[PDB]
C-alpha cells in the first residue's frame, strides 16, 4: 500500500533528549528534559504532518485543530513503539530512558505505568513499523476535534488512511483477518491516556 510506503519515508529522524548533565537529578529536571523534548518532536510532527496525503490541503485552522487535538497522542505513540523491545522502561529518547524508580521520582509513576499499558499490548500483537506509522496519522485524522470547518475533508482524510490500514492489513496478515480492526481497537487506550497525561501537563502549568 503506497500509503504506508510514504508514511515509511516520511518517518521523522531521532532526537536526543541530552538531559542537562550539570543539573542535579530531582524532579523538576526531569520535567524540564521531558518539557524540551516534546518541543522539538512537535517541531517536527508538524512538518511530518504536511507530508500525510490531504492534510496540507486543509484550511490552516483546520490543521491546527487537528494538530492541536492529537499532539499528546502523537508523542506517546512514538515513546510507546521506542519501547517496544524492552521491559518496563520507556525509551523517550536512547540517552533517556525512563525506569520505575525515575517515573517515581518524577511523579509520574502512574502515568508512565499506563503508557507501559499500551506498550504491553503492542508486544502482545507484535505492533510493526508499517502499522506504528499509520496508526499515528489514524491518530492525527481521528482526533476528535470540536473546531473542524470541512468536516468531509476531515473525515475524507480519516478514510484514506484508515483504507492503507485495512488494505495493508489484507495482505501483510492474511492470517488474521480482523488484524485491522484489532489495530485501531488500540486507540481507546491510545486516547485515555493521552487525555490523562493532558490533565497532567495542565495541573504543573507546563505551556
Ligand atoms: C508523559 C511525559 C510528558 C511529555 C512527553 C510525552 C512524549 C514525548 O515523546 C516527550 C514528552 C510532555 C511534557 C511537556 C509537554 O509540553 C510541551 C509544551 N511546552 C513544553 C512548550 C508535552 C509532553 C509529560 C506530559 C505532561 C506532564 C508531565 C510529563
Amino acid at each position: 500500500n503506497k500509503i504506508v510506503s510514504h508514511l515509511l519515508v516520511a518517518e521523522p529522524e531521532k532526537i536526543y533528549a541530552m538531559p542537562d548533565p550539570t543539573v542535579p537529578d530531582s524532579d523538576i529536571k526531569a520535567l524540564t528534559t521531558l518539557c524540551d523534548l516534546a518541543d522539538r518532536e512537535l517541531v517536527v510532527i508538524i512538518g511530518w504532518a504536511k507530508h500525510i496525503p490531504g492534510f496540507s490541503t486543509l484550511s490552516l485552522a483546520d490543521q491546527m485543530s487537528l494538530l492541536q487535538s492529537a499532539w499528546m497522542e502523537i508523542l506517546i505513540l512514538g515513546v510507546v513503539y521506542r519501547s517496544l523491545s524492552f521491559e518496563d522502561e520507556l525509551v523517550y529518547a536512547d540517552d533517556y530512558i525512563m525506569d520505575e524508580d525515575q517515573s517515581k521520582l518524577a511523579g509520574l509513576l502512574d502515568l508512565n505505568n499506563a503508557i507501559l499499558q499500551l506498550v504491553k499490548k503492542y508486544k502482545s500483537m507484535k505492533l510493526e513499523k508499517e502499522e506504528f506509522v499509520t496508526l499515528k496519522a489514524i491518530a492525527l485524522a481521528n482526533s476528535d476535534s470540536m473546531h473542524i470547518e470541512d468536516v468531509e475533508a476531515v473525515q475524507k482524510l480519516q478514510d484514506v488512511l484508515h483504507e492503507a490500514l485495512q488494505d495493508y492489513e489484507a495482505g501483510q496478515h492474511m492470517e488474521d483477518p480482523r488484524r485491522a480492526g484489532k489495530m485501531l481497537m488500540t486507540l481507546p487506550l491510545l486516547r485515555q491516556t493521552s487525555t490523562k497525561a493532558v490533565q497532567h501537563f495542565y495541573n504543573i502549568k507546563l505551556e
